[PDB]
């Protein structure tokens, strides 16, 4: 049975992300430009931060017909005590995509599946959909709010930006 | 339960890799050294492009004894419309080797198991299969023909080179 | 079914390992910042060399109220003959952590759950308890011998690591 947990992460620009490192034949993105990054998480429903996005994006090729990139993403999703998930697969800054859920640990122990990588605002603003099968449990209530519906207005609840207790998620990843 | 499915990679040197990123603090590959890759991918039996593989070989070691190189690799395998799997374990230039299946999305959603990795031709032909569990389905029939016995003068069918509708899956990875 | 298994990874300085690629433009470490690495690995009660980790560490960020380091680990530990394990999660210098296990080949193929890492000495000696699932097998004796207590001055019988017959498993991962 698939549990379905849907996420936004942003980036707010104060975590030195995205770290360029570039190397590539080519003025544009191309192989041989990697980028480290990590942003912050917030519940599908807007309404706590959870934690952070934390991986690195290899560069595959330019794709001058999208006016975008093809990367290569290995990375994880932490959700402070509860655990994280891990995925693998395309990023693609011009399209939709869907990347393989490569394991969990904690709460997450035993996920697999995958998970649909929306993006909203480049670079910004991306919201997922994990299609999660194997889980011990049910999900935690305060993970599974009614998703705000994605558009490119979306914001965090004003207590999460700020970390109020009743913005956040009990020792939120930072 | 188990479907085997076999693809060829191949290096047409018209994607600009392999880029090779050096510091190691030796002519010869060393730890330091990272490989971001990505080469075309074919069906089992030669007839269909299918895709693309891509990601990042890391080296791990030179090893003079088997005049080769120990990779530690994390890599995904295209399939046009149907998906992609994703792989991380041994790329060993200089013998066979095993890599975990760490996922999948698409119709590989739920992939797991291991993948056989034959170095054919260094570094232009390599020949996989992969010995997956996890499907929802029987994998579609043109990916699953009778595959050509690996060898070093094994080439994809002139129509699948060509990009040729009859080559080609479904918008093919590119 | 679970299965437990722990194995010591030990730096002993003469893989030239750890590889600092510094990008971060500070004399601490920061996003940017990519360690490719590779440790030996004996078994938990360490009579016997089983092989070795291999893999990268990407730099989070620092964490200066912690005196440390946040990592994203993506790497496999190495069983000779047996075959292997895949990781990816995060490596905190400064506390335990669990990654997630995405997958293995030989004995552990089909291999998932997750895994305990516990620093003894930064950066030269970890103890890792996998907890296994997925497996075909009972693991083999060899490898499931009374851990020596996890302690800063844990050593490898001599045997093991002057690579005697007696305190190598066959075919041990270098």
């Amino acid at each position: 049975k698939v549990q379905e947990l849907s996420v936004y992460e942003i980036n707010e620009l104060d975590r030195h992300s995205p770290k360029i490192l570039k190397n590539a034949f080519s003025l544009m993105f191309g192989l041989g430009d990697l980028v480290p990054f990590t942003n912050k998480l917030y519940t599908g429903d807007l309404k706590k931060r959870v934690g952070i996005t934390a991986g690195l994006c290899v560069v595959i090729e330019h794709v001058p017909e999208k006016k975008g990139e093809r990367f290569e993403a290995t990375y994880s999703f932490y959700f402070g005590d509860y655990g994280h998930l891990s995925v693998q697969g395309p990023y693609l800054t011009y399209e939709d995509s869907f990347l393989a859920i490569t394991g969990g640990a904690g709460i997450f122990e035993g996920a697999y599946g995958q998970v649909k990588l929306q993006q909203l605002v480049y670079p910004t603003k991306l919201f997922y959909t994990f299609y999660l099968k194997g889980l011990a449990n049910d999900l935690p209530l305060e993970l599974t709010g009614t998703p705000v519906p994605p558009s490119k207005d979306i914001e965090p609840a004003p207590e999460a930006k700020a970390l109020e207790p009743s913005g956040v998620i009990s020792n939120y990843t930072n």
